[PDB]
């Protein structure tokens, strides 16, 4: 990362993803998954959905990286679970600045 900037925490939010399994399992398992995420400040490289990816990326695979330090292995859905949640928050963190950005 070696230049990224971090968020506050939030406690996990719950994505509606469409389905009421994975509604349950989020509550069931969502004290696993990351509640802050990593970014830039947009000065030089700012982007839209590309930004929100180099966050989502840069979050997950870190989580990803350390699995395997941690004695931890996310599944497939895990690691598909936390990408929204990652998202999301991350998105947040966005609109916070943006309207500061496209505002100012």
């Amino acid at each position: 990362l070696g230049g990224y900037m971090l968020g506050s925490a939030m406690s996990r939010p719950i994505i509606h993803f469409g389905s009421d399994y994975e509604d349950r399992y989020y509550r069931e398992n969502m004290h696993r998954y990351p509640n802050q995420v990593y970014y830039r400040p947009v000065d030089e490289y700012s982007n839209q959905n590309n930004f929100v990816h180099d966050c989502v990326n840069i979050t997950i695979k870190q989580h990803t990286v350390t699995t395997t330090t941690k004695g931890e292995n996310f599944t497939e859905t895990d690691v598909k679970m936390m990408e929204r949640v990652v998202e999301q928050m991350c998105i947040t963190q966005y609109e916070r600045e943006s309207q500061a950005y496209y505002q100012r």
